[PDB]
């Protein structure tokens, strides 16, 4: 709600931090697994490298690359060692391998395979920065606007503009041409100190973000400052705003400096590598590779045009590219950002959403979706006190609209019909055409031509696995696999589709069987997304099947029981959408109600064989 | 022929079956392999998993899941080890790995990997219930029908009819409408006691025998026992009875229940698990996965309720489905079943066949092709002294007209043309279109665009392989490589082409050749099926490739002398048929002088470079 | 230039040889690889096999198979181990695998798999046979044709013909009808001792070659000798000549005898195997299969037979292939060719080729293509002083005009255009279509529809990798994963996409980066071939894209400086060439700046996002 000082907001938020980063530490710590058979490698960069599953969880999957595991060795056929190794391939399902890249090739026990034991290492960095952003908050009054200071407090201030900012064309060079929302959204918020634009799925957040940043980094001196709670989202837009042209530089940790990905190339740590506007480094960078290391005096030198180098690449950049927590880097306090725009900002608690916010903020654009999931916050008690509720979420409550991107270009109109109904109120609107969303060299029979989609009426047992604590339901698990089949066999390819389902009980199960009884080879099935809604939201597959487990009434998880994962898991796929489940064991849940009687008025609810399909004449609600 | 009794019946089997049992004992304990490779895993079942090629043999592809294998380690590097395992991987060919889950743990030897040993496990439990059978049938006379027993002795008795027995509608619910001579299968079967029903490839005999199945049991109180020799079969018909909406239950052998299959959720023992009619079991069954073990008093009621449970279930079915000699199973004896189906009774040895039907048959139908493989018998003095022989042919014999299915729904009329004019004096009708039969994105040159198949003309010398006792053909595995290649070049996949060839040197060769040879990937060449007619049998592919390898006049064996194997490498494709040989070799026998002039006549006997194919003018017969 | 005698000629180039022979041994010697590790196997011919990825090095893949490896153990859990294996799999590219055979199955260390090293085996054979070939030309004087002698020291020697060769229809049996150029070749070939027949890429030199041979064979009564310095060109020949009809025989080296290809069916060791023409020998290599080995007696006896056979074969053989190093073998020698031809003649260092030339050459056909890669000579000292000039380019410039084969038919006549301008003063012309050159099943947008071919512009700092001794270029090889992937999504496959770039960091750099950061799987990016246009010569793909690494101005290497491999380089492809770089550091060379000019104006200079493309602006030159 309101707050009377940045005092009493700190004093709010600290411990909620606090509860959590102590949460977040037991359970980390917890999740030790003991009996792992390693396979070792050795990757081009001479690292050496352990390849390894973890079967008995799933939650491996929620590793970032760069991330840290101990590995041990726990058997008798060698000496007992314990290394240290950054991730470099996370796993897409129950079944699948975890990649490390240890710090020290040797004398890791490169000749034993068996019997070693995984950890998960916790480091308190983000809550750290999460309880600094608060503190600087508190203490420092100028870290953010007057107006945005009365603002993020609750306080009563009237509204607020800015003249004469609208550039000849808002269409950015190298990007699309924007739509009427788009622009609209632009406008918006280059006439407002404080911006929220809600990006709803499929709507172009990406372009019409880093549209806002090319005009807001053309009309300002330093660097516009670009962020998000996720890796994936701040590459996308460091992409898009590359394409315009700018100077961007992209931000990463120390801990993922080994690391790849989509956009490194815009890495600092890689930019500052044979400049030629720093002869001398060259020179250093060289001899660090010809030999194998510097002496202690050429380390210290190195060291210091490194920094130098890197202070430099940021001052002069056009715009900077990191995560929330990312923001609070060492490198990047002592600098000021006037302009600063944060994509996801509905998917983080609101001190981590602080962070780079507290960084000289005078214009701020948040982007995100409340109709969509918010933050992860593991710590139940800190959730209920108010960390579950992002920035952007408390911004509306306080009064601000959001402006919504109108028009949708992933999905089928079809797949859009129902989430625009029921999530935002019908006002999504098409830009693709069923016939731009229909999969090329693709045989598969819809039981209704012109609708990718269908809800499969599935009457089977559910039974309790995951040794009590999920379940599984092997009638769905079948229909899903001859569905899976079906859609391969049809044309499509193992990495275009996903399956989400809320238990792991039904995840694990899922990948035994198809990896054993499945139609065709086991390494098709093997390259399939198995996961809950959780893992997808952000992302998109040509084909998306829900699993819904459940045969008889209950309370409900995941997607079962909450709207918004529900919104997510129906918005993930761009040209198919199958829902295996029991209806009966849905329809107390009005939400789901409502998607049946949508689905069964379509003609869409469906039983029988799949090679004959048949409409449902079950009786529900 | 005709028996005076049925103990002299017993007299003349049972010697026959003991001859058999003790050759496969003999023979089974005979494959022992020597030195060979491990590679060791994890179960997500937690159980340890081991992988393994057995090269120097082709003979492992006859595994069934849940079949038995004896691994030990013969090494210096470890304590000599020795355990048993149960197949869940069965390899596709000579080079394809064989995957088993031990039944302890530890300590197996999982760090090593080189000198393992490899037996495969007898047991005689299926002779042991042929024998039951044949004892029950002697001794008591009320384990069938008068009428039956009567038919089965080979005495005369006036035919017999039932009338009022026929449905409204022949159409099941949930599966397909009958044809003409589907339908009048399925009336004439409902009208008597005894019917044999001959389905030739292609034609519905799964669809018939599920609505056949499905009539029965609605006017009928007691289960229905439904059979096959296969597990493969017998899973279809599951499947499509269980489509029709009755309570089906699949009785798998206790050593099969660690193992998933397409219709394992409608298996017996997955059945028992989470019932809410029995919530004491429920009780011990979660208590049994959150602890690890059960107290002796907890398990010996455990396993009282699941006695219980399993009876319950059994005694409410609507449908039993299981094989052949799995109708002997404890469970099942004490219980009786009106009618019986036995499907592919024409791949069963009499005594096989008679196991479930001596479990109270007042009404039997025999389904099954005596123009296909018939029962494979080890013991040549057996078989030749009449166990090759099955109740299905006997009965013809006997003088039983079988019930032909007319109409085929597999293969392009191109295809199907030859095998019906040799096979079944013409009759055979195509319910698909060539239209229907022309793969979807595919780009591939056949002589006659129109017809889909040829005979590749191909004469190169022959090699003595496989230590002495095989064949290899160079020239032709060399074609049979380009053939393949061309084929998934035009968009077929691995899983769908299929290699048949009567020679275990030229398939070890094609494996070999292939991996290290072939134009494409390893990866692709590795998952195509390369095996004897015999493995194909019940099964399709959308590409059917034969190798005949010999060069010279000879004797033959497989499809090169058995009429009925030739059948069947002929109807397994869906799309297309490229048989690769030497017509001067061939043309001795009577039977593949018709099939050249056939080939000939269609403009489509061809040799020449693939990519230039040209009519041979070839002199043969 | 010309030689005095056939002495001096050999006083020169003798020497060369020696330098090359030196050189060779000295940098073979000089490539072990110190810390490798093995994955240990089992052939289905019984032979042990190891795996290995060289990482540090790509020079591995220009190993041919038969080459001899030596792998050490150097670790201290097993006995120090060293053992000889023969390449059975040469990697495609900077991680991929080599797979050997060893000699002797045991003692093989398999139970370790790291801290091996790996030695390339020099064997001198290859130079012998070349010295042997110059002393032989230099002693005997009956060793060619008095007038090829003359042409080959250079001397004035008046043209002469022979009349009457010509046959009735040039077509072979078997064989496409020849174009217009095609016919005209084998016609003048047929009147004339001394040819040179110039096959630019995709013109039909291996079919014209196959003609020639098919007509001298018919003519003749000795086997015609075909040759070519590489054993892919030798296969293919043999494949064209044997669909003929002729008896062909492929000699292969005995080092070579343990492998397959694709004409090993026409192998003299394999034509050799259970011949009904030597009986007695069928009854030995019987008695060496069944049994283990044989007595020293029945050794002796049927090495004896081996040899009579060989002869036998050889000597009635209608064309014998080989590589030129393949013809000095020493089953080869005391026999005489009276016709030869040599392919890929060009490629080969002049000694090289003449081994094959001193078996009695009276009418010499040299096919090749001086515009294209010529030999590879290691001694920069050798080559300079001459050896790096082909038998072919020495001909060409004492005045014999090579015959061109004008119509070309491998790809998109978009793709033909340039180099046919610039490499062979436009006369090369199209016998296949655009609409014959567009792949089926394939949406990938190019910026012009109708010219699968584009110059995507890059700019981004380059870096120095490979240890100080290469380059590397994130940018680019960024761009070339997004154009990668995008093309394995349109439906391509990476058997048929091939990356050539001229730097090792480069290569090595793109192999990881699409390991851990490409969009789709591992599995599809790890079958991609990345190399330096050498390894592409002689070869096509569907898809090629260049990598130019360099962004500052610069010396430039591989296609970069050399107009040779620029043309190779741009005509590998069927479909589609995509060539990513810096037009700022290529327009400084005058070819490139043609390539960019020509580009520009086909509006297919590109920048931008792949997903939006735009037509480049760029001021360069």
């Amino acid at each position: 709600m309101r707050y009377e000082d940045a005092y009493q907001y700190q004093n709010i938020f600290g411990p909620l931090v606090k509860l959590e980063a102590d949460y977040d530490k037991k359970l980390k710590e917890s999740q030790t697994q003991d009996n792992i058979t390693v396979r070792w490698d050795l990757g081009l960069n001479k690292k050496r490298i352990a390849y390894f599953t973890l079967p008995k969880t799933d939650s491996d999957m929620r590793l970032m690359q760069g991330d840290e595991i101990c590995l041990r060795y726990k058997g008798d056929l060698a000496p007992l060692w314990k290394g240290i190794g950054h991730v470099i391939k996370v796993p897409d399902n129950y079944g699948d391998e975890i990649a490390i890249e240890l710090r020290s090739s040797v004398g890791a026990p490169v000749e034993v395979t068996h019997n070693f034991q995984v950890d998960f290492v916790w480091k308190s960095t983000s809550f750290d920065r999460m309880q600094s952003a608060l503190k600087t908050f508190a203490v420092d009054e100028t870290s953010v606007s007057g107006y945005i200071y009365h603002k993020l407090l609750g306080h009563e201030v009237e509204d607020v503009i800015i003249k004469c900012q609208l550039p000849k064309r808002f269409t950015a060079q190298g990007l699309p041409d924007l739509n009427h929302s788009q622009v609209y959204a632009v406008k918006t918020v280059l006439q407002r100190p404080l911006s929220l634009i809600q990006g709803p799925p499929g709507t172009g957040k990406t372009v019409t973000s880093a549209t806002i940043v090319y005009h807001l980094a053309r009309q300002g001196n330093g660097p516009v400052l670009v962020c998000a709670p996720s890796n994936i989202a701040v590459d996308q837009l460091t992409e898009k705003i590359h394409q315009t042209g700018l100077k961007v530089v992209r931000l990463c940790a120390k801990s993922r400096e080994a690391i790849d990905s989509p956009v490194s190339f815009l890495a600092l740590h890689n930019q500052i590598r044979n400049m030629d506007s720093m002869p001398e480094l060259q020179k250093l960078q060289q001899l660090k590779d010809e030999t194998g290391e510097l002496s202690s005096a050429d380390e210290k030198r190195y060291r210091a045009l490194k920094r130098t180098a890197e202070r430099e690449l940021l001052m002069n950049a056009d715009v900077i590219c990191c995560t929330c927590v990312g923001a609070g880097d060492p490198r990047l306090a002592k600098m000021q950002f006037r302009s600063i725009l944060i994509d996801e900002s509905t998917q983080a608690t609101e001190p981590e959403c602080m962070v780079p916010v507290v960084l000289g903020a005078k214009q701020l654009i948040l982007v995100g979706d409340h109709c969509q999931l918010g933050p992860v916050v593991m710590c139940k008690k800190a959730a209920k006190a108010g960390l579950s509720q992002s920035l952007f979420e408390r911004l509306v409550v306080l009064g601000i609209r959001p402006i919504r991107l109108q028009v949708q270009y992933r999905m089928h109109p079809a797949l859009s019909a129902f989430p625009s109904n029921i999530f935002y109120e019908g006002s999504l609107q098409n830009g693709v055409t069923a016939a731009d969303r229909v999969k090329k060299g693709f045989d598969f029979q819809w039981p209704q031509p012109d609708k990718p989609m269908f809800f499969y009426v599935t009457q089977g047992q559910e039974e309790i696995a995951s040794s009590g604590t999920s379940y599984l339901n092997r009638t769905e698990a079948a229909n899903v696999e001859k569905i899976t089949t079906k859609l391969l066999k049809a044309g499509a390819k193992p990495d275009q589709i996903g399956i989400i389902t809320p238990y792991e009980g039904q995840r694990s199960y899922l990948v035994q069987y198809m990896q054993f009884s499945g139609s065709l080879h086991t390494k098709l099935y093997q390259e399939v997304e198995i996961a809950s809604v959780d893992a997808f939201q952000g992302r998109e597959k040509d084909f998306i099947i829900l699993s819904c487990v459940r045969a008889n009434e209950h309370q409900g998880i995941g997607f079962l029981n909450d709207p918004r994962r529900l919104n997510v898991a129906l918005t993930r796929a761009r040209y198919g959408v199958i829902i295996v489940g029991n209806p009966k064991a849905l329809s107390k849940q009005p939400l789901w109600n409502h998607l049946l009687n949508y689905y069964k008025e379509q003609k869409v609810l469906v039983e029988g064989p799949l090679n004959n399909l048949r409409e449902s004449l079950m009786q529900f609600s």
